[PDB]
């Protein structure tokens, strides 16, 4: 039909076969007409459908909407133009052909359509979309035909149609600038962020980031300056979304389970699929895209090959395979780069999901349940398994995507060589399984060696808490010793590790030289009429290069599904749990009582008996009442069932309004002081002074270093017991709540600020009178203050009344009362630290095997160059066996080299982990005590966790895989320059782009990262801290307060991990491009100096040309992660270079037995704490007699603690001198001073551990000398009740063990030592009288023979020794005997009569 449409004819084959082809013009004026106004009108109805459906208001006008609207005006008049000169010429004169017409009228047509659809888009808030912008780019790649037909029609000399020919060449031009105004933003200047507005064609080429790859390379950037996350991927909205599906399959899951067996599994898998289905079938049709589009590039190569191997097939063929090639290239990379950001976004989401819905669950989730995790076994649930799952996530399409690579490769290797593929299959057969293997066997050693890391870090953790002991004690060898040998056994695990990495590597990296190498032999052995060519050989060369990814992938996506099995199991089992049940706890408000008992019991555990049994007991508004009763009769388990903390029984609670707790064991939130006392509600000056006032807190705030604002938390100053017990109180007292509930928060502070904190907080005459307050106590001090009190026998009330009342009756009480009678140096320490003489052969195996693989490839192009000489019956059979045999010879090379290279690197990556740790652990243990004053301790535990981590894990990978890459395109440009060498010039504008790319890519990637990694550590922290907390968020009913504070962190982290995934999507754009040109401008020259070269070479170059693509991206994503994690490398050597103190031993020796007498000597004595500062203590100058007993005094600021650490020269001085014995302290070695001397510390502290090591951690004391030294201490009739006797062991920081036999212990201790000269530093915090008493008569029998120094707040401590030393203004004042200092009225008897002492 169309022969008498156009009255010329459709096709002809004819055409095409010529040096000078073209189509027929009726094909160009049907078919390429039809194609793009085809795409138009069946599209159009929907996409205008589709904003009537959507609209909300027009935008402004523009001036970009002018410009493309009357240039559409010019194309609809140029086809009224266009029709009128058809039907004003043809007169009816002749039978004109139908296309004259029906063609103008189409496109009348169309352009009164892009009018309506172009004011259409008006409405919308992304302008230029991508219907249109398909359109203008479908429509000028197909007018490109009919533009150079026409034209070369016309330059031929025909002027028959030039009118029309002058109307096509406007139309045509007038396209292609429509096309680029529709490129630009035309922004509706939203701040929010430019991605929503952006034009098509700027976001498949991510363009609207520049801004700040622009921003970040001139300045340093901020979290203010990264745009903040779309709305669809904030933390409630995914969450709101997730739960719904959550919820529909935990409870078919528990509905499935109860039909059964007559906790649920097996849901959330189905609950994240039904949740996020949408994004999975968008990514799968862009990667079946990609995995059709990557099959082209091999079958286009082939017909290029063909091309050289003869010299008449027709010129326009070579070129337009060019072209082609470029173009097939181009459209892959914008579909891959797509595929990546939706798989990655869809990774975050996930993770998102997952740590919001593990937070919210904490809150409610049941104590029975609780109490099966510790708190950092909870936390690693959030840190570990949420991760994994986002892990696996980024990567899932892989397991159909590989196989699918697998089967079209085998299909087009079959194509090329026969039956003998089949010898390659064997092969790939053989890897999947070992790799398989080798990856569950390395991930299993990598998670058995978690365990010791954790014990190192418990053990540093307790080294850095308590280093002013094992400074006293001059025990830093034995806990040196002890860290070392848990670093032996890692690193032996280390190295494990590392080797089995290593051979994975090396089998990933020459299974396509194996393959290559079996083939192309079976192929010529096989049949005498197989020979091999160019087309066949470096063809299937690119397959072998195309599967090289897919089959290292498969292996790593089967046990990466292993590993996210039993992370699923664990997320189950937790989300799965039960609810805490509140039922036996009522708040019916208006109750005119405020607290009911209704005969109730409750206990700990469900399987045991009540630990609160029947209790009936009510109490009315604005009542203070006292709970008492002997250890362990229910106490604090009254309070904790109130609070509904435990399971009921029988019976039930009643409660009117609000509650306040106060807890036994504080728990205190990183911030200021302020903001734990303000708690989220507002300030408000005149009530908070008054609480802080009241509280007793002022006289701490006036000498915490930052005063009021000091960073108080695990992360910050560390405070005492006493302190963080006036902070609860006062956190609790600022609330103003109905009810406050006390479980005994005075037990932790003395009896002078216990008694000023009753009557000014708590009592009938301070702040909360108004309030009813349930107090709890062990001491009797203040029940005669109290309304009523009760007492616990048993788990049950035994009597109740007045406290006069309880007297009267006679009861247990009146008999119980009685008892109160970047720079370039870091990169070179640590290659240092490697070894410069491995790295050197370490390198030189990476270029020999560069070598040995240009040498295969130069091998193979002779070897297909024999085709060409002989022929299937004359090709000679030496000959054949020689061209086999080196090739074979030439890929074992390359094997044995790359095999050498990654197993020697693993040694020489261990010995840098052991190094860097060696010496960073043996100058932190020699720091003077200034260093640990001055720098909080998470941050050198930091340096010693995740720094070292960081260094012998990912940063050895990093470095491997950088020079990796780096030879292998230095390899590739030498190869192609080789072939033709004019390339050359076409090399250096290509550089230039390359490496600009780099340097505006590393300065915005390597700052995302660091912003990332400093704001991730908050959510994690942030878990472990409410975690710990709960019953006080519950008890002030703040849990929507701590569920938004989660929302704020993880929203934030969240914008720095997506802004830094976009950045590497703008990357690979550029650097696809550039390496796009690479074979584009490669297969020109070879199209132009076709006289002058074979198919053979055309081969050889455009077969490696085309693997180089992802190798240029790698090596500039390698640069920002290696420039990323070296700053590992310069936080460790910055401590490893802090200063130390004075030499441990020196030659100056003391002499044997030195402290033979204890005659301590000053002279003219100074110190200052810091060089900073002024004089602490100036000009002390005193003589101690052998055997003397002393106490020292004085105002308080006197500076008396100089004393005890100047003594143990934990300062150094700064004039004068001390003599002990006739031998200077400041001549002698550091530990034979410290050794000598001996102390007892003013605060108890154990470290976790057998009791034997607490007594002696270097086994120099033997069992009797210990078991005496227990017995003189009091300790024996409780050693000897445990299993173990003096192996039994204690919890961290001795936390097993009550406070009694701390403090006993740490007397015990000293008692082994029992050396001439004792130092004595009493504490000013409450203390059991019994254990004073009998510590103290123990002080005075056991170092009866000892000189001794006393340092005290109180002077009865100090009223029975040989002599008292008083100063005031770092300067002695008055001596002497503690009787004639008082005989006399001066200093010490003022203070003595101001104390109540004289
Ligand atoms: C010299 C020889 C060069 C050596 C290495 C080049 C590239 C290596 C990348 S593999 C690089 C790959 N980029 C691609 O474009 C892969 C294209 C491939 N045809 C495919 O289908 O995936 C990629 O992983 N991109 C994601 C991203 O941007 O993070 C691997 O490290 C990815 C490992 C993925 C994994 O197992 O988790
Ligand atoms: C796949 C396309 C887009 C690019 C590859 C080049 C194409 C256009 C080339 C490669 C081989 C060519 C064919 C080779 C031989 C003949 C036989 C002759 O009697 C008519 C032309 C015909 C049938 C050619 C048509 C054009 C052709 C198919
Ligand atoms: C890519 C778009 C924008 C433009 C493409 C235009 C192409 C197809 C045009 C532009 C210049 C044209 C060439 C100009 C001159 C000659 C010389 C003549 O003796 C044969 C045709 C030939 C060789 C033309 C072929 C077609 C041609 C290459
Ligand atoms: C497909 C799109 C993207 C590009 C199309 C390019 C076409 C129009 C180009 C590419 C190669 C060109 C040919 C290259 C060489 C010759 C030989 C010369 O003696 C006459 C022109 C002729 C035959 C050209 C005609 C136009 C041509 C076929
Ligand atoms: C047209 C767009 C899409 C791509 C650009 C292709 C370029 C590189 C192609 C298209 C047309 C080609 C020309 C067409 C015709 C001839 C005449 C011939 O005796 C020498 C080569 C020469 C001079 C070609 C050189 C390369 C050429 C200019
Ligand atoms: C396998 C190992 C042991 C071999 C050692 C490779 C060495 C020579 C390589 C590995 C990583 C490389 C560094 C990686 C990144 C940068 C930042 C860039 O702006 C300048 C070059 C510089 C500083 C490189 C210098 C050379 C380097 C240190």
């Amino acid at each position: 039909m169309l022969e008498k449409f156009c009255n010329s004819t459709f096709w002809n084959s004819s055409f095409l076969d010529s040096p000078e082809a073209d189509l027929p013009l009726c094909f160009e004026q049907t078919v390429l007409v039809w194609i793009p106004l085809g795409y138009l009108w069946l599209l159009a109805p929907w996409q205008l459908l589709h904003v009537y459906k959507s609209r909300t208001k027009r935008s402004s006008t523009t001036k970009l909407y002018l410009a493309k609207q009357v240039f559409v005006g010019f194309l609809l008049i140029l086809a009224a133009i266009e029709l009128a000169l058809v039907l004003t010429e043809d007169s009816g004169q002749a039978t004109v052909p139908a296309v004259r017409y029906t063609n103008p009228s189409l496109y009348l047509g169309t352009w009164l359509l892009v009018l309506l659809i172009q004011y259409s888009r008006q409405w919308c808030v992304q302008k230029n979309s991508w219907f249109l912008s398909l359109f203008w780019i479908l429509s000028i790649l197909c007018g490109t035909f009919q533009f150079q037909t026409l034209i070369r029609t016309l330059l031929q000399g025909d002027n028959s149609n030039l009118a029309y020919s002058c109307l096509f060449f406007i139309s045509y031009g007038f396209q292609i600038l429509i096309l680029i105004f529709s490129a630009f933003s035309e922004n509706n200047e939203s701040s929010n962020n430019p991605s929503s507005i952006a034009s098509f064609l700027s976001s498949i080429t991510y363009s609207w980031y520049d801004s700040i790859i622009l921003k970040g390379y001139k300045r340093p950037l901020t979290l203010e300056d990264v745009w903040e996350v779309d709305e669809e991927m904030k933390t409630k909205t995914l969450v709101s979304k997730f739960e719904t599906h959550m919820k529909r399959e935990l409870q078919k899951a528990r509905r499935a389970l109860q039909r059964r067996q007559e906790v649920p599994k097996s849901w959330l898998m189905k609950a994240l699929f039904k949740t996020f289905y949408m994004v999975l079938l968008k990514s799968f049709l862009l990667k079946l895209v990609n995995d059709i589009f990557t099959f082209v590039s091999p079958q286009l190569l082939k017909l290029l090959i063909s091309f050289a191997s003869d010299r008449d097939t027709y010129l326009w063929i070579g070129y337009l395979c060019a072209i082609l090639l470029f173009t097939a290239a181009l459209i892959q990379s914008f579909c891959l780069q797509c595929y990546f950001q939706l798989c990655f976004k869809l990774g975050v989401k996930v993770r998102t999901a997952i740590m919001a819905s593990v937070y919210k669950k904490a809150l409610t989730l049941s104590n029975l349940a609780r109490k099966e995790y510790t708190v950092g076994e909870t936390v690693n649930l959030m840190s570990v398994d949420a991760q994994k799952l986002m892990d696996v996530t980024n990567f899932m399409h892989m397991l159909w995507s590989s196989v699918l690579q697998i089967v079209l490769s085998i299909f087009f290797l079959w194509r090329e060589l026969g039956p003998s593929v089949l010898a390659g299959v064997g092969v790939m057969v053989l890897v999947i399984p070992i790799n398989a293997i080798l990856s569950t066997k390395s991930k299993t050693i990598q998670v058995k060696n978690m365990k010791n890391k954790d014990k190192r870090l418990k053990i540093m953790n307790e080294i850095l808490s308590g280093i002013k002991i094992l400074k006293y004690f001059a025990w830093e060898p034995s806990f040196r010793d002890q860290v070392q040998n848990l670093r032996k056994k890692e690193l032996k695990n280390l190295l494990a590790f590392s080797q089995l990495q290593c051979v994975v590597i090396f089998v990933f990296q020459l299974t396509p030289v194996l393959v290559s190498v079996v083939t192309f032999s079976v192929y010529v052995l096989v049949d005498s009429n197989n020979i091999l060519d160019a087309q066949k050989a470096f063809t299937s060369i690119t397959l072998f290069n195309i599967l090289r990814f897919p089959l290292s992938m498969l292996p790593m996506m089967i046990s990466s599904m292993l590993q996210a099995s039993v992370s699923t199991e664990r997320l189950e089992k937790y989300l799965g749990g039960d609810d805490l049940d509140t039922s036996a706890i009522r708040h019916d408000c208006n109750f005119d009582k405020a607290m009911q008992f209704s005969e109730a019991s409750f206990t700990w555990e469900h399987d045991s008996e009540a630990t609160v049994r029947d209790v009936n007991l009510d109490i009315m508004a604005g009542q203070l009442v006292a709970v008492i009763g002997p250890v362990g009769s229910g106490k604090s388990s009254l309070i904790s069932a109130m609070l509904g903390e435990m399971e009921n029984v029988h019976g039930h609670i009643t409660i009117k309004g609000t509650t306040a707790y106060v807890p036994q064991q504080s728990w205190i939130q990183n911030g200021t002081i302020k903001d734990n006392i303000l708690f989220g509600t507002e300030f408000n000056e005149k009530r908070y002074q008054q609480v802080l006032e009241a509280c007793a807190l002022l006289p701490d705030l006036e000498m915490l270093p930052g005063g009021d604002l000091a960073e108080i938390g695990e992360k910050g100053i560390n405070l005492s017991g006493g302190q963080k017990q006036r902070i609860s109180l006062a956190r609790a007292t600022y609330q103003n709540l109905d009810i406050y509930l006390l479980d005994d928060p005075l037990s932790a502070v003395d009896a002078h600020v216990g008694k000023h904190i009753f009557n000014k907080v708590l009592g009938p005459n301070g702040l909360l009178k108004g309030k009813t307050r349930l107090l709890v106590t062990h001491s009797m001090h203040f029940l005669p203050q109290v309304d009523e009190i009760v007492v616990l026998g048993n788990g049950t009330i035994v009597e109740k009344g007045s406290y006069s009342a309880l007297l009267a009756k006679k009861g247990e009480f009146a008999k119980n009362l009685k008892t109160f009678l970047v720079k370039f140096s870091i990169y070179l320490e640590y290659l240092q630290a490697i070894g410069l003489f491995s790295i050197f052969f370490i390198i030189l195996a990476f270029v020999m095997n560069s070598v040995a693989f240009i040498g295969s490839n130069l091998w193979l192009s002779a070897w297909t160059s024999d085709s060409k000489i002989f022929n299937s019956t004359d090709y000679p059979a030496s000959q054949r066996d020689m061209r086999v045999g080196v090739y074979g010879a030439l890929g074992l090379a390359q094997g044995i080299f790359v095999f050498i290279a990654h197993f020697w690197s693993a040694f020489g990556f261990v010995h840098a982990s052991n190094i860097l740790h060696k010496q960073l652990l043996n100058n932190i243990l020699r720091a003077p005590m200034r260093f640990f004053d001055t720098t909080p301790t998470g941050r050198i535990v930091n340096r010693f966790a995740g720094d070292i981590s960081t260094v012998d894990d990912t940063l050895p990978q990093s470095l491997r895989s950088w020079i990796t890459c780096f030879l292998g395109i230095i390899s590739t440009l030498v190869m192609i320059c080789m072939a033709t060498p004019v390339f050359t010039i076409i090399v250096i504008p290509l550089g230039i782009i390359y490496v600009s790319v780099q340097m505006f890519y590393v300065s915005t990637s390597r700052q995302l990262r660091r912003l990332d990694s400093v704001t991730r550590s908050p959510i994690y922290s942030h878990f472990s801290e409410t975690v710990s907390g709960l019953p006080v968020i519950r008890a002030f009913e703040h849990q929507q307060r701590f569920l938004k504070h989660n929302e704020v962190r993880i929203d934030t982290n969240q914008k720095c991990v997506f802004s830094w995934i976009t950045s590497n999507r703008w990357l690979a754009i550029r650097l696809e491009l550039v390496g796009n040109l690479t074979v584009f401008f490669s297969a020109l020259m070879m199209v132009i100096y076709r006289d002058t070269l074979s198919g053979d070479t055309v081969g050889f170059v455009l077969s490696n040309a085309l693997n180089i693509t992802q190798t240029l991206n790698w090596l500039v994503r390698m640069t920002s992660e290696i420039e990323t994690n070296i700053v590992a490398v310069e936080r460790i050597t910055e401590y490893t270079k802090v200063e130390n103190e004075a030499p441990w031993v020196t030659d100056k020796r003391p002499p044997p037995d030195w402290p033979s007498k204890g005659k301590i000597q000053f002279n003219n004595y100074q110190v200052r704490y810091r060089p900073e500062l002024d004089l602490v203590l100036r000009g002390i100058t005193c003589d101690i007699g052998s055997m003397e007993k002393i106490g020292v005094v004085g105002r308080t600021g006197a500076g008396k603690s100089s004393l005890t650490n100047c003594l143990f020269r934990i300062l150094e001085a700064a004039g004068g001198q001390i003599i002990i014995d006739g031998v200077d302290i400041a001549s002698i070695g550091l530990h034979d001073l410290r050794e000598k001397l001996t102390i007892i510390p003013q605060d108890p502290i154990l470290f976790s551990g057998s009791l034997r090591m607490n007594l002696d951690p270097f086994n120099n004391y033997s069992d009797e000398e210990i078991w005496k030294a227990l017995e003189l201490a009091h300790l024996k009739s409780f050693v000897a009740s445990l299993q173990l006797g003096l192996s039994h062991e204690v919890t961290e920081a001795g936390g097993n063990l009550s406070i009694g036999q701390r403090q006993l212990l740490c007397l015990g201790r000293a008692l082994l030592r029992k050396s001439k000269i004792l130092v004595l530093d009493e504490a000013t915090a409450a203390v059991d009288l019994e254990t004073d008493n009998l510590i103290q008569t123990t002080i005075q029998n056991e170092f009866a023979h000892c000189t001794v120094i006393t340092i005290a707040h109180r002077l009865h401590t100090i009223m029975d020794s040989d002599k008292v030393m008083v100063l005031d203004n770092g300067k002695i004042i008055e001596c002497g005997s503690p009787e004639e200092l008082l005989q006399i009225p001066g200093p010490f008897y003022f203070m003595a009569k101001e104390a109540g002492i004289e």
